[PDB]
C-alpha cells in the first residue's frame, strides 16, 4: 500500500567515506583560497569579521551515515507522482540492484554543499519525469538536478542541494576561465556565491538503488 520516503541510489560504507572525505577536502582548500575569501560578502550576508570562514563549520548539518542520490521523493505516497513513478516496471526491476554513479563535480554554495552526479542512460530511466519539476529543470538535459548532498547551512533543508545544482548547471548552460586549481581539478567562480571544482578524472561510487523509510 504505502512507499518509502523516497528512493535512490545508496553509497557502500566504502564509496561512502571516498566521497565524504573529498568533500570535506574541498570545503577546507576551497575555504582557504584567496579566490574564496575574496569574495566573502556574496556568501554570507551578515555582520560577520574580517576573519576567515571555515567551510565545515558553515555546512554543519552532513549526513550522518552513508550519502544517497536521490531520485523521487514520496513521502510515502503523499508527494505528488509518487505512486506513478513506483509502479514504473524500471523502478521494481532495479529495486535493490546495483550500480556505479559518476560524480562530475564537487560544489558549494550560501545554502548546500554537494557532489554533481552524472547519469548513465540506464540510471537515466530511474529518474523520475513529474508534472511538478522545478523550473530551473526546463532547457537542461533530464537528470540534470542528479546530485549527493554533502551538508547544508543550518536552516537549509537537503531538498535544496539538487536545487542549488540545477541554478549553477542554468548559470553554465558559456562558460568562463576557471579562478585556481585544486589537486583534484579546476575551481570556477560562479558569482553569487557559488563555486565549482571540476575533477578531472570522475569519481565512481557503487551504490545500491532501494527505498528508505523514517
Ligand atoms: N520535495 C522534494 N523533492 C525532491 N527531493 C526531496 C524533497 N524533499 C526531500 N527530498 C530529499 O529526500 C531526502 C529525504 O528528505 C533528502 O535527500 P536529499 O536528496 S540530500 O534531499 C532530500
Amino acid at each position: 500500500d504505502f512507499l518509502p520516503l523516497y528512493f535512490g541510489w545508496f553509497l557502500t560504507k566504502k564509496s561512502s567515506e571516498t566521497l565524504r572525505k573529498a568533500g570535506q577536502v574541498f570545503l577546507e582548500e576551497l575555504g582557504n583560497h584567496k579566490a574564496f575569501k575574496k569574495e566573502l560578502r556574496h556568501f554570507i550576508s551578515g555582520d560577520e569579521p574580517k576573519e576567515k570562514l571555515e567551510l565545515v563549520s558553515y555546512f554543519g548539518k552532513r549526513p550522518p551515515g552513508v550519502l544517497h542520490c536521490t531520485t523521487k521523493f514520496c513521502d510515502y505516497g503523499k508527494a505528488a507522482g509518487a505512486e506513478e513513478y513506483a509502479q514504473q516496471e524500471v523502478v521494481k526491476r532495479s529495486y535493490g540492484k546495483a550500480f556505479k554513479l559518476s560524480i562530475s563535480a564537487l560544489f558549494v554554495t550560501p545554502k548546500t554543499a554537494g557532489a554533481q552526479v552524472v547519469l548513465t542512460d540506464q540510471e537515466l530511466q530511474l529518474w523520475p519525469s513529474d508534472l511538478d519539476k522545478p523550473s530551473a529543470s526546463e532547457g537542461l538535459p533530464p537528470g540534470s538536478r542528479a546530485s549527493v548532498t554533502l551538508g547544508c547551512a543550518a536552516d537549509v533543508q537537503p531538498v535544496q542541494t539538487g536545487l542549488d545544482l540545477l541554478d549553477i548547471l542554468q548559470q553554465v548552460k558559456s562558460q568562463g576561465e576557471a579562478v585556481g586549481e585544486l589537486p583534484r581539478g579546476k575551481l570556477y567562480s560562479l558569482g553569487k556565491g557559488r563555486w565549482m571544482l571540476s575533477l578531472t578524472k570522475k569519481m565512481e561510487v557503487k551504490a545500491i538503488f532501494t527505498g528508505y523509510y523514517g
